[PDB]
């Protein structure tokens, strides 16, 4: 449950992301792989990624990225009615994709963390709580529907 105002600033941040979709969505495809290498496994298309250098060099990883985020942001922008858009994404990533919850709170954290690290100084306490908010909004709401499909 976001106000009015902290969706204001997830919305501001995102307006970030949206600058450069691609490259923020590489960098946290790649803060998640290099972070918790376990992840990179349920990629079949990057399981042969065996250095950061050629997960850099992966114009797919960078592809996917821009996937990746652009779900996000799509969920995002419902402001918390993303019932319609969370649902297969939920479901293809418990029944198809095999992707536990905890991949998706490490993902959360490396969305924090590449916001700091691409907008150093410009990433605010308020706008890191309404993120972390909407992140943790969308992961319960996905926990909801994995419980739902009994998917640990
Ligand atoms: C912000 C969280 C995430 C979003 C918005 C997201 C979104 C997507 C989308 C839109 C697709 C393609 C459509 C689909 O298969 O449903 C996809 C595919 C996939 N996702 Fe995610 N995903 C997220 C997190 C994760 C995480 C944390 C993992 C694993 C650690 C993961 C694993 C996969 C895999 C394996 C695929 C199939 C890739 C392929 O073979 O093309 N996802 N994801």
């Amino acid at each position: 449950g976001l106000s009015d105002g902290e969706w204001q600033q997830v919305l501001n941040v995102w307006g970030k992301v949206e600058a450069d979709i691609a490259g923020h969505g590489q960098e946290v495809l790649i803060r998640l792989f290099t972070g918790h290498p376990e992840t990179l496994e349920k990629f079949d298309k990057f399981k042969h990624l065996k250095t950061e250098a050629e997960m850099k060099a992966s114009e797919d990883l960078k592809k996917h990225g821009t996937v990746v985020l652009t779900a996000l942001g799509g969920i995002l922008k419902k402001k918390g009615h993303h019932e319609a858009e969370l649902k297969p994404l939920a479901q293809s990533h418990a029944t198809k994709h095999k992707i536990p919850i905890k991949y998706l709170e490490f993902i959360s954290d490396a969305i924090i963390h590449v916001l700091h690290s691409k907008h150093p100084g410009d990433f605010g306490a308020d706008a890191q709580g309404a993120m972390t908010k909407a992140l943790e909004l969308f992961r319960n709401d996905i926990a909801a529907k994995y419980k739902e499909l009994g998917f640990q």
